[PDB]
């Protein structure tokens, strides 16, 4: 049944084979699929025997503790399963070096930057939505939430939009390959791409991205083309699947309560809250870490070696951290969550992420206030590292939508 046989060390009374990538209730939608984690018959650390096997942590509090102990939990090894070439900066860092990169990685995402770009990031949303307006439907996935980031990108990175399908179909083939091209191949195509354009603004810079990262200082000497290829590799596929996929299960639940739309409607104001709330609801990354060395953690013996899967999603659904999960309530006096991670890899594009999904909303809510699923359409989730949406077909009345 591709299950891994069981180490000797984990009792089998922790045993519980969730499989991550397949999970049994899928068809119920992916959050409401993990969270059968935390039905109260299931302990707060179990194994898995799926996957290669490995631990799960199940509830808010041990995922946030293994997050902060970065001593015991590594991240030379963050994603299940083992064997899954993954050389990007600083994903696979631990302290102290991660913290050089992570600084260098902040001058380019980073909130002034941010600010910086608010309006450019309207301008796009706007220009996207706008073509979309009279066609009275669209796929949402494919037509808005994929488009938007990548173009954000070319923004950042002061890239030509002309290369923008390229670009898009290497990242693409690295989460989800059509078989033209192995993940290495895309990868080394990505950097193909990128060695020129670092290569030229180390020597004439500008004040993107590419720049930045090019002529940036590591542990007192210069950034090599490598670490920097590897950085700006991140700074790319780290904004893409995540917030396509997060953008796809907002809008979904949007277009399946028209009383959640009615609200942000008539009290725009809340929409910071809003997004802050579907960040919680429908949070959707699940990486790893690697046990260091032979460590209790909280009653159970865990082995150097063993890999410990510790979901982002579960934190804000574990209902001892937030009343009624499952939930929807834009009113939250505490939101709590580990949505962008937590810790010393804590997301740093969390800042880029919030004002593209606040901007999505709100430019969305104003041009096309009401819409609903295609007739008869089935939404779809799929389950992994990054969790998400096959496809979003949503249709509106034209006429019921405002030119802006
Ligand atoms: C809904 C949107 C997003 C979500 C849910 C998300 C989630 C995460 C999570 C959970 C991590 C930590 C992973 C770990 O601890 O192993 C992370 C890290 C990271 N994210 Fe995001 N992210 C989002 C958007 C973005 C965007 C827009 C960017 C900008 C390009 C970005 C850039 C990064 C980078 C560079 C890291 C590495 C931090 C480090 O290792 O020090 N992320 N993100």
């Amino acid at each position: 049944a591709n299950l891994a046989p069981l180490p000797p060390h984990v009792p089998e009374h922790l045993v519980f084979d969730f499989d991550m990538y397949n999970p049994s209730n899928l068809s119920a939608g992916v959050q409401e699929a993990w969270a059968v984690l935390q039905e109260s018959n299931v302990p707060d650390l179990v194994w898995t025997r799926c996957n290669g096997g490995h631990w799960i942590a199940t509830r808010g509090q041990l995922i946030r503790e293994a997050y902060e102990d970065y001593r015991h939990f590594s991240s030379e090894c963050p994603f299940i399963p083992r064997e899954a070439a993954y050389d990007f900066i600083p994903t696979s860092m631990d302290p102290p070096e991660q913290r050089q990169f992570r600084a260098l990685a902040n001058q380019v995402v980073g909130m002034p930057v941010v600010d910086k770009l608010e309006n450019r990031i309207q301008e796009l949303a706007c220009s996207l939505i706008e073509s979309l307006r009279p066609q009275g439907q669209c796929n949402f996935t494919e037509d808005y939430a994929e488009p938007f980031p990548i173009r954000i990108f070319m923004l950042l990175a002061g890239l030509p939009e002309e290369d923008i399908p390229h670009l898009k179909y290497l990242t693409d083939q690295m989460t989800r390959p059509d078989g033209s091209m192995t993940f290495a191949e895309a990868k080394e195509a990505l950097y193909d791409y990128l060695i020129p354009i670092i290569e030229q603004r180390r020597q004439k810079p500008g004040t993107d991205a590419i720049s930045i990262v090019a002529n940036g200082q590591v542990n007192g000497r210069p950034i090599t083309s490598d670490e920097a290829k590897r950085m700006c590799g991140l700074l790319l596929v780290g904004g893409l699947d995540t917030v396509v996929n997060f953008l796809s299960f907002s809008m979904e639940f949007l277009a399946k309560s028209p009383e959640h739309r009615q609200e942000l409607i008539e009290r725009p104001e809340r929409i910071p809250a809003a997004c802050e709330e579907l960040l919680r609801r429908f949070s959707l990354v699940a990486d790893g870490r690697i046990l260091t060395s032979d460590y209790e953690f909280h009653g159970v013996q865990l082995k150097k070696g063993d890999q410990i899967l510790l979901p982002q999603m579960l934190s804000g659904l574990d209902e001892r951290e937030n009343a009624a999960p499952m939930h929807v309530d834009f009113s939250r006096q505490k939101v709590s969550h580990t949505t962008f991670g937590h810790g010393s890899h804590l997301c740093l594009g969390q800042h880029l992420a919030r004002r593209e999904i606040i901007v999505t909303l709100k430019e969305w809510l104003t041009r096309i206030p009401d819409f609903s699923i295609a007739p008869g359409a089935q939404i779809q989730h799929k389950s992994g590292i990054v969790s998400g949406v096959q496809a979003l077909p949503l249709v509106w009345d034209p006429a019921t939508t405002k030119a802006v």
